[PDB]
């Protein structure tokens, strides 16, 4: 049953924002198939089937020890009641207020992002410069991690991450934990006003070091991967479709809903994790046995009707449908912060560079393996 | 969100524990498995230019390879990991030092003096079990009866104390409320600093007098009281759980327990055999390797970790006929309690307890059996951890 969570990942590769064929295949074969097999590892591609699965009190998203030991903050690897008390008490540092109130500073950290750019003159590859920047910054800005230490802690969590030498990721891992670690210490002696400050002013000596450290690691990690990895595949939409961008800048009273036809479009977490069955469950005309596996494609979702002409990336789209962010339980955590990040950061790049472009218009953007890793855009206007 | 198969040392973690469930007393198939492929096999890899591999070692001698060499660090990989926030978090010197302070309160000498306390608590403990007659759970009534006065008398907490000092320890290592678990934690520590201020005054007969003698200054209140908590946590823990499937395993063979208990001089390393057959530690925390060494017919590169299992090295040969349970066995080898600078520091503890309980209980319940001879015995996840254990006699 292990091989078929590599099964999934191979069918959520892209033909540049395209799915390929063979997911294709799978989705006009029916709402559910079969990805291996008295134990079955089901693929749901359909917005229905995916809904029920998703939301059903019948499925675990556990792999089998308590989340706590091993995964402490870790939301997608509890079960209720676990996991409803600790999203709880992480919840409040999310909320519309809060994120309302985080705006400007989101707005200064875009700004300060395309400065630099401008300075260093085109070409130039945004990837790093305007995806890992304004994604970094903006995190460690929400987490409250000092301006002056974020550039090596950004440069840590990448190199623990992406390090061609493996010993040199375990010390960048080290290195990263024990920043985590200190952020908690003095947030517990003296919270300040941040995601950190908010959770121990609310909750206090209820929330453990353990879960707090956990939490922090993940939105770090969460807020330098999915906002990166979204902001560079949305620079490279606007490099190619730029008239839709411009009716953004000049008139976006016009496409209120844009940001979640980009989100449908792009569908940068195209998968979630495997779904664990504990009753035998009908969704659908299936029959799902208890201890089969479902994995959820988001990107079947959203990308239903590829490739007819309904699919493609449409900005004036009235009231797009997607599930780019989850469904039910587990759904999103960060969306408000994410959507918050990319609501500011893509039409400031629209109104900063109209003219933007791909230097080298010939030769393909090259991507890594999935999730949707655009690994360098080249830019200039 | 964050996929859980990228988180590298967690998700090693839970495929490693996986591997170490138990089928009864045995190694599961997909354990027996790996074993029969070679010395080393992967648990997985990080799919990058870079990306590092979590080894799992099978093989006796491969293990302690990787055990006793210096090119390994057990620091480095809780460090990396939001999962690890005593001595086994440790390189030298800091291990070196930290280890040498405490390692006379667990000397040879120390255990044949407190060798008659241990079989009054063993006896105290038979006489609670048959005042309340059969059936009984032998879980809490003989692993966690012995094992948390045996611990608690070691480091000389008066009897009264024991059962409320016990338990804020626990109620602080285990509730879901934090809260609970900052007040626990507090009445635990109020009460070793009190202890740890007492016995730097006059040092008495328990762990803590003979460590500040030897070493007094060069402890701290801290370092002390760390180690309690590892000796009556983790220590007892280990001893009781060992206890518990000890006792299963004497109910479900007595007639190799009747030849320890009316000839026990013509099993002299009944003991070694009892333990290596149960293995109740299956593994040992993962290791960093911090140079590239080769092992087996493999290239394990720094960054690279390794766990080992011991239930693999243990029982090597299952499932043939040699590896059965063999009280007989002349010099049986196992590495129950590590190897290298990490092995056991409460080896010698653990070791007069079992010595002294085993054959206590197979004295006074000659008849001992499961209650439910048909009913399972329900295991929790690893280590070997008896749910409930039901006797009668
Ligand atoms: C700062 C940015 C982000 C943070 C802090 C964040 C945080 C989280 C957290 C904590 C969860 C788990 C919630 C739970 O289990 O109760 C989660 C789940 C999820 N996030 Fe995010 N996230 C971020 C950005 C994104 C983005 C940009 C996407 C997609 C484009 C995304 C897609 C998801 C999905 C699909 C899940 C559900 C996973 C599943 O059910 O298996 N996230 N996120
Ligand atoms: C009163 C009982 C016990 C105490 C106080 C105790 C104490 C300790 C301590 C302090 C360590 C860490 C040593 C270091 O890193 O230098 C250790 C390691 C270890 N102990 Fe125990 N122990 C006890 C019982 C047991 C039992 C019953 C077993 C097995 C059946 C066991 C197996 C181990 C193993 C395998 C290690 C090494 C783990 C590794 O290298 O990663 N111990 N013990």
């Amino acid at each position: 049953e292990e091989i078929n969570v590599v099964r999934a990942a191979e069918l959520h590769r892209r033909d540049r924002f395209d799915p390929v064929p063979q997911l294709r295949s799978l989705m006009a074969e029916g709402p559910l198939t079969t990805l291996g097999t008295g134990r079955t590892a089901w693929l749901a591609t359909g917005y229905d089937e995916i809904r029920q699965v998703l939301s059903s009190d019948d499925f675990s998203a556990r792999l089998l020890t308590a989340a706590g030991i091993t995964w402490p903050g870790f939301l997608t690897q509890y079960d209720p009641p676990e996991h409803t008390r600790l999203r709880r008490m992480v919840a409040p540092a999310f909320a519309v207020r809060r994120m309302q109130k985080f705006q400007p500073q989101v707005e200064r950290v875009v700004q300060d992002s395309l400065d630099a750019i401008e300075a260093l003159g085109g070409p130039v590859d945004f990837v790093p410069r305007f995806g890992w920047s304004v994604a970094t910054t903006a995190t460690c800005d929400f987490l409250g991690i000092p301006r002056d230490d974020q550039a090596d802690l950004a440069r840590s969590l990448h190199a623990s991450r992406t390090e061609r030498s493996g010993k040199r990721r375990t010390a960048a891992g080290n290195k990263f934990m024990t920043y985590m670690n200190k952020m908690t210490a003095r947030t517990r002696r003296d919270p300040g006003d941040d995601m950190f400050g908010v959770v121990v002013r609310e909750y206090g000596d209820e929330i453990t070091d353990a879960e707090l450290t956990g939490v922090a690691a993940f939105v770090m990690g969460a807020g330098a991967d999915q906002v990166a990895r979204f902001l560079a595949a949305g620079a490279w939409l606007m490099a190619d479709d730029p008239e839709q961008f411009a009716l953004l800048r000049e008139k976006p009273d016009t496409v209120p809903d844009w940001l979640d036809e980009v989100i449908r479009y792009l569908t940068t977490d195209e998968k979630t994790h495997p779904r664990v069955a504990t009753d035998d469950v009908r969704i659908g005309d299936h029959l799902i046995k208890a201890g089969d596996t479902v994995t959820c494609s988001l990107l079947a979702a959203n990308r239903r009707n590829f490739p007819r002409p309904e699919d493609r990336f449409d900005i004036t789209r009235v009231r797009p449908e997607h599930l780019a962010f989850g469904h039910g339980i587990h759904h999103c955590l960060g969306r408000s912060l994410a959507e918050l990040v990319f609501r500011t950061a893509i039409p400031a790049l629209a109104h900063r560079f109209p003219t933007l472009r791909l230097a080298e218009p010939h030769r393909e953007i090259r991507l890594g393996p999935p999730p949707f890793d655009v690994e360098a855009l080249l830019l200039d206007w």
